[PDB]
């Protein structure tokens, strides 16, 4: 089963503005993710294909990936922190819908979270 275009990460018709918030989910939030460990799996996007799942945009219809955010953050695409806030927790969800709990993925994706969240409680107050 092919894979369909990434998420978009540029398009002139979204508005888009900085923010002091989505600075620190760049900086700071990403940037602790990105390193992690068990980072690797959520760099790009689940290629099906590599992977042998051919059901996977059958079940995941919402993709989503730390690399796609991590362009998104970069090239100045989000409106606000929650914006991107929904793409990592679409991150996650994701791989807890598609896969049996206790799966290493699953462990993975938690792992991340786990740090995900502490770092989103420590969110800045808007300037
Ligand atoms: O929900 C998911 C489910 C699964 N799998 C099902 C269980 O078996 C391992 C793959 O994988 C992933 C992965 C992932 C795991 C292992 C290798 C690779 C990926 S994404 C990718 C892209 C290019 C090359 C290799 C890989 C990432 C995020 C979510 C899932
Ligand atoms: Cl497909
Ligand atoms: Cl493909
Ligand atoms: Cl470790």
């Amino acid at each position: 089963s092919m894979n369909p275009p990434p998420p978009e990460t540029s398009n002139p018709n979204k508005p888009k503005r900085q923010t002091n918030q989505l600075q620190y989910l760049l900086r700071v939030v990403l940037k602790t993710l990105w390193k992690h460990q068990f980072a690797w799996p959520f760099q790009q996007p689940v290629d099906a294909v590599k992977l042998n799942l051919p059901d996977y945009y059958k079940i995941i219809k919402t993709p989503m990936d730390m690399g796609t955010i991590k362009k998104r953050l970069e090239n100045n695409y989000y409106w606000n922190a929650q914006e991107c806030i929904q793409d990592f927790n679409t991150m996650f969800t994701n791989c807890y819908i598609y896969n049996k709990p206790g799966d290493d993925i699953v462990l993975m994706a938690e792992a991340l979270e786990k740090l995900f969240l502490q770092k989103i409680n420590e969110l800045p107050t808007e300037e």
